[PDB]
């Protein structure tokens, strides 16, 4: 089911990532940096508990979770939010919720390139990944 997914993929790609940053209100400095940062994701699975580690010269995150059973999430810019991940149409989606704002982070992978679509309010974001050996 999530095991396409599974790997180590690194940032090859990124449309609007400001636009979306700017939508939830993180600050031009973090935005300046975040936009020549080009991060590693690591995607790994024990049973049915995905690990997403997200590494790189700035910032680094990292989340565990079940498909399907909401956890609580401190984002990348101090967010405190609810998260789910499914799958849905073979796509990896996740939905946080905060304030009664949402913002999705849906996956995908085309050709063999994982693409990642972020969306808050209008702001929508596309980031290439290649899969490393
Ligand atoms: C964690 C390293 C990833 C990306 C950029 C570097 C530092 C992040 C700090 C601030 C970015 C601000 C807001 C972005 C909001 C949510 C984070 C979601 C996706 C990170 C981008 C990605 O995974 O490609």
């Amino acid at each position: 089911m999530v095991d396409a997914f599974l790997g180590t993929w690194k940032l090859v790609d990124s449309k609007n990532f400001d636009d979306y940053m700017k939508s939830l209100g993180v600050g031009f400095a973090t935005r300046q940096v975040a936009s020549m940062t080009k991060p590693t994701t690591i995607i790994e699975k024990n049973g049915d508990i995905l690990t997403l580690k997200t590494h790189s010269t700035f910032k680094n995150t990292e989340i565990s979770f079940k498909l399907g059973v909401e956890f609580d999430e401190t984002t990348a810019d101090d967010r405190k939010v609810k998260s789910i991940v499914t799958l849905d149409g073979g796509k990896l989606v996740h939905l946080q919720k905060w304030d009664g704002q949402e913002t999705t982070l849906v996956r995908e992978l085309i050709d063999g390139k994982l693409i990642l679509t972020l969306t808050h309010g209008t702001a929508v974001c596309t980031r290439t990944y290649e899969k490393e050996a």
